[PDB]
């Protein structure tokens, strides 16, 4: 069982300039406001921000050794990925398949586009691509062969094969490598694009999606851990994981209540609170950007659209998907690139606001380190990397973080985090009350134990009345 | 009884460097060209371009003394601001209130808070407040003790309890020391505001709001003068206005012969004609841009939504109402931040056209100094100072102007002023022609004098015949 | 009677620098793939692109001599404009004009605008012209009295008069000088708005329109020539060309192909095809924008709309008829300025599979030059010289159109070309074939020759199948 606190989401290298560095700030600054910490892909890679790992039972040594990562184990609990899709091109299961070719050990490993025969046109239409380029790398093997595996992102990062049987082993010693270095919460990174079957849109396939999952999350639980499936789709899909033992993502809340403050509406924020899944780890921003698709249904299509228009002026390009048209095929937004406090006009109450709305609701709160900081686009930063996401992936020097946390709106938000990581109430069951049509009340009691959030959409205003146990009196956070 | 002639909207310090400078610039090029001006708040002010009076009393040593303002109340009628909602925290009454406290004769002057007890969150989404802030301020008294006071605007600005009696004795004051100085006509700024009552709109709340105006108007026909009370809204309720002997602006023609004249149609404007309120002050563009609500119900939502979309690109960021997340809807739009000349395309014919409209309109007519002079948007002052309005408040030198007047829009809007300051027949009755669906047929019949305007919106054409009584025959306007 | 071959549209001096550097580009790439040119204008010309020629009879020397057209005819058909509406206004017969007065012998050679008397409103808002100025030039002449003369473009442009004989003659004689030098097809430009009558449209008025059409006709078939009217209108008067013996243009083609590509829809283009009006000249691009109003009813306007919203993005800002405030409406856009490619949004399969479709519609196809090298929106010309339409009018040199020969996408186009100019089965009769809601199958057949394309709209992939005579089995056209 997790503690039911804050966590903070935060790269190995992007406060300070390793992993001591974040925990010597970390104790400075959170020491008594969270309660755990995902800790962004440490492992040696070579692609896509630390998600290409070689392997997940080594420390990429520019950020530091598996001793820097225990010291944060005996006071937090631990989250970190396990990218159950793919693992890299360099990492030696696959460097071992160019040496030897399909006589490998490892060749069951990963997925053969040539198993399949011919794909139809209409059978590739279904498969949605997150690159501009058809899901296969051609590869050329030691011995002049040229064959083609299955390649869902950037081409350094080779998909597994879940038909076969080696996959499941290289995860199960993932984890129980990870586990003993104190891991309480494996993310599944990209859980949903493991399920391939030519005929079917080679995301989220049921029902072997639930085959895969039950099997990981049995496997985590020897290992004295749960898991966090990451899937961007429609809500339905984050019931199904909650209702299997395992954390879904909150995603559908960060876009519902950049919605609900841009309006000042608390119709469909009320409605998905009263049913949204439980045992969920909330979020607003994390390193990718507010995602779309996670909140189809939760908010109507033409309000959807609002809200994209309206971020349009405060974000950079957005991540799209496409189909077998890639090339020039525009498609569905699917990210928003932009930091969550620029998604609110950097409007200080507002954002607190949605804080205070978020750590009300069901579940494990995570504060990604720069909503932690307010921090505003990265302009600088995307252009000299070319990566569209780094617009919301600061680098703080721990010069840049003492400061930026003083800041008012900063002071703010480490209020409502010391009051929702220690405050007992939040241990107990979530009431939510009646309120109008711009406005949310949010209450959690347990036993004497009892805590009220009001929030007035129309003046982003931020009021929490909790119950003083040692004294039986009402006092308002002063946040 | 103010003249029935072309008035001049200006700014002290925006033609030359001071009010002095105004004046060389009227006798030099408007002499016989306007009746009035109505100089912007000329007053000590420290926010909103001079909304802020730290007392009507004093002029701004900045901008010139009194003895420049009487320079123009010999030879044109005088409109000046009277900020019946509000004066400045700096003016001396509410300075006086921060050191005694409410020991001070003037406490009841201003609105407390806690009056009013616990407002209901629907109660306070009531109010008419456009910024995302609750309407109060916490001003932090000598003493130490914090207390709250109302707060319309910026918070410079501290809103007046007519509740109370000491606000309706400054009103008088100020009107009389105003009056005294020459000002025939008082623009009542922001009188929509002035009734707070918990529980409505707090804005133009029926029927106290008309009591407020009453009174006022009783307190400036005593001291020899008019009012024009300030009011965007709907149309509804310039006639009130009018029908209480006080001059409505004419705020829906604006956005009206917008949409006329782009879309060659003069249905709308025909009927709005018709129908227009009695004695009021008609004007195209004024200091704050183009406002939307005022021509709600006057033109249909559809044929506004085209209007916003045509402007769009040719204006800058528009101003909002609150809480519109959907910010290309009728409904989000409160000012389009745009020189009406450039909203016109720069199209000197359709330019003058609209004025000879606005000038054959039933009203005293308004021309404001940009418009006077053809002036663009003013992208680099915009940029310069942050304030979004500044897009329509050019700075002209004496030089600049002597360069404008010669352009040759400028010299036919000239003869126009000519023409209506002078020309006796818009002293009798307005006698509306009947027309097609894309042209507008205006005219103006006192005894023997008699002029007609003939606009054809196809090709902005403007055709202008009057009766030279000293000859009896027919004569062209060469304009 | 013309090559039935595919013809090439350019100007002189936008490949390389004249006509004898066009004349090098097109026997180097194009000698056995196209029939015909249509050489735009190169007269002197003082006003829009080429289209205010002072003669018929003089070839700038800006652009060459008669000797470098020449060099066409004999292997090339011949497409030249005649500007049977106006002429210059620096012209030898309107100098004339202004020199004499009315004592000219060229006077009743234009429209006088004080000979129809009064106009009414309703009378001039009649009048189809896109410009918002009356159609009324004010010319002053030698002995400085001050006339009227009909002006529908540019003021450089004065139309011209078939009331009376003068303008016949002047189209007779230019007619007689252009077929002597080898012109097969004389563009008729602008044809519509020769009829004037005041009351109507000024514009196709009927049947008068047929009146001077069957005459231009005749004349050009004594000088052995056909013609080619272009009409920028409903469908229905291309049918009225068609019947008359004149080829009319397949303008409503390229928005079809454009809609039915980007949204996999073949119904309104089978319907198109299986009546579309013969012996009509088709173009995918020209070097005007892509026109709207010549597709009206041919495609329903929820389609267009869908078009338009489509290539909004891709796509300068379009040329718009008159007083269309509503800047996102079928009935507003005129025409869209851009390239063919890239309204096609530089896909190569969409872009070859729109010319299948164009080769094989019944009719003369004409590329233009942009198209045959896969030119993409020229920012850089548009933006200097500030005409709107040249980002569909790049200039190539030498140089640059070698290179573009080699695109692998101007390959495949250049096969396209020499296989619909050379194949006989064009000569014979045109066979629609049955095909799915969203694929078109097309097919020719003449004698023992037969060819046979199908188009997927899906996939946006092209298939040609034709009868090899010089073996009698069926081979695949390799583009
Ligand atoms: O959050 P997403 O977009 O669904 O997918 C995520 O996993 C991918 C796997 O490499 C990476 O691109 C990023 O970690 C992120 O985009
Ligand atoms: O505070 C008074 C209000 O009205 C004034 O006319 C101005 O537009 C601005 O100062 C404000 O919007
Ligand atoms: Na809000
Ligand atoms: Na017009």
């Amino acid at each position: 069982l997790l503690k039911n606190a804050v966590q903070l989401i935060c790269y190995p290298d992007r406060i300070g300039n390793n992993l001591t560095d974040l925990h010597t700030a970390v104790e400075k600054h959170l020491s008594d406001a969270i309660g755990g910490l995902h800790i962004l892909p440490f492992f040696p890679s070579n692609a896509d921000g630390g998600f290409s790992p070689l392997t997940h039972k080594e420390v990429d040594p520019a950020f530091g050794t598996w001793d820097d990562i225990e010291a944060f184990t005996g006071k937090y609990d631990l989250c970190v990925d396990l990218t159950v899709n793919h693992i890299s091109d360099e990492s030696p299961e696959f460097r071992d398949f160019i040496a030897n070719g399909f006589d490998s050990e490892y060749a069951d490993l990963f997925v053969h586009v040539d198993r399949f025969g011919d794909i139809s046109p209409d059978d590739m239409a279904k498969i949605h691509i997150r690159k501009e380029k058809e899901p296969f790398r051609e590869v050329t093997l030691a011995d002049g062969t040229k064959t083609r595996v299955w390649c869902t992102f950037t081409e350094q990062q080779i998909d597994l094969n879940y038909d076969g049987d080696l996959a499941y082993r290289l995860m199960e010693s993932y984890i129980g490598f990870l586990t003993s270095k104190g891991v309480n919460l494996l993310r599944l990174d990209a859980f949903g694009y493991t399920t391939k079957r030519i005929g079917t849109s080679c995301f989220l396939v049921e029902p072997e999606v639930y085959r895969i999952l039950d099997w990981i999350n049995e496997v985590a639980f020897k290992h004295g851990a749960e898991c966090l499936p990451e899937v961007h789709d429609h809500t339905s899909y984050q019931y199904a994981i909650s209702r299997r033992n395992m954390h879904p993502y909150g995603f559908a809340l960060p876009p519902l209540l950049l919605y609900s403050l841009l309006d000042a509406n608390s119709v469909y924020l009320k409605n998905w609170l009263r049913m949204c899944p439980r045992n969920m780890v909330t979020v607003l921003d994390t390193h990718d950007g507010i995602c779309i698709p996670d909140v189809e249904g939760v908010l109507p299509d033409d309000k959807i659209k609002v809200l994209i228009d309206n971020i349009d002026a405060r974000s950079a390009d957005p991540i799209m998907r496409r189909s077998a048209a890639n090339i020039h095929s525009v498609g569905a937004i699917y990210q928003l690139t932009c930091t969550f406090y620029d998604a609110l006009m950097q409007n200080d109450d507002a954002y607190i606001a949605a804080r205070a709305i978020q750590f009300f609701t069901p579940g494990i709160p995570q504060v990604y380190y720069v909503g932690l900081l307010a921090g505003c686009n990265d302009q600088e930063l995307m252009e000299k990397t070319g990566e569209l996401r780094d617009i919301n992936r600061n680098y703080y020097t721990l010069n840049e973080m003492d400061e930026a946390m003083e800041k008012p709106v900063v002071q703010r938000l480490l209020t409502l985090m010391k009051f929702r990581t220690n405050y007992p109430a939040f241990d107990g069951h979530f009431e939510l009350n009646y309120s109008n049509d711009s406005s949310v009340a949010m209450a959690w009691r347990h036993g004497e134990h009892y805590c009220h959030l009001f929030v007035d959409l129309n003046f982003n205003t931020s009021k929490i009345q909790y119950v003083d146990v040692k004294s039986g009196e009402t006092r308002d956070l002063e946040f």
